[PDB]
């Protein structure tokens, strides 16, 4: 399927996001898959508002790609694992079945919510319902903690019964910290919890 990668960061001096940026834009390029990217200042800086953005970026993407069938949501602390660049995405997940708008990653046991979207896959006809997402940002309970992750699985998900999977995460949501062993062999890689400078020290091993 025609997929489009999407994430963003600001601002340009964070170096971390810098390398991860240059790392998805590099895979997208080997295998087709078109890229967007978000260097805007967010209007709403608030801990909520910026962690529900993603829901704003995804309409940026589709406006730059109508074309698209799958949108892939990729935190700027997630990159591709340079072992496995090679490899399509198709090659770790079956996105075969026509009625599934979301594909999500579970983070147990050692996470603290069902599902972690820090890696989350979004079917164009799921664009509407991402705009709702956006909508809830400043209303309670969705402005709480975990934010647009809290209102993917217990806002979104009971509406569309049958239509999203959660799937391990051990290629496509791999947390370094709770899956070391995973690492090696996963296509996405999640710098999930830890600081900038422990992220810019990551990334330049990598
Ligand atoms: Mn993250």
């Amino acid at each position: 399927p025609c997929i489009t990668i999407l994430s963003g960061h600001f601002p340009k001096e964070t170096i971390y996001a810098r390398k991860t940026k240059e790392l998805v834009e590099e895979y997208c390029s080997i295998h087709g898959y078109n890229f967007y990217y978000e260097e805007s200042e967010p209007l709403e800086t608030e801990e909520h508002a910026l962690h529900f953005r993603r829901s704003w970026i995804i309409q940026q993407a589709a406006e730059k790609f109508p074309s698209t069938e799958w949108f892939l949501w990729l935190d700027s602390d997630v990159y591709v694992n340079p072992k496995n660049k090679n490899k399509p995405i198709t090659s770790f997940i079956d996105l075969s079945d026509p009625n599934i708008l979301y594909h999500t990653f579970h983070e147990a046991p050692w996470g603290s919510y069902p599902i972690n979207t820090g890696v989350k896959f979004v079917h164009k006809d799921a664009l509407e319902i991402e705009k709702i997402v956006w909508s809830l940002r400043n209303e309670a309970p969705w402005n709480t903690f975990p934010y647009e992750q809290k209102t993917v699985y217990e806002y979104v998900f009971p509406r569309i019964p049958g239509r999203y999977i959660v799937h391990d995460p051990y290629t496509l949501n791999c947390i370094v910290k709770a899956y070391p062993e995973h690492v090696k062999d996963a296509l996405f890689v999640h710098m999930c919890g830890t600081s900038r400078a422990e992220r810019d020290e990551h990334m330049e091993m990598v």
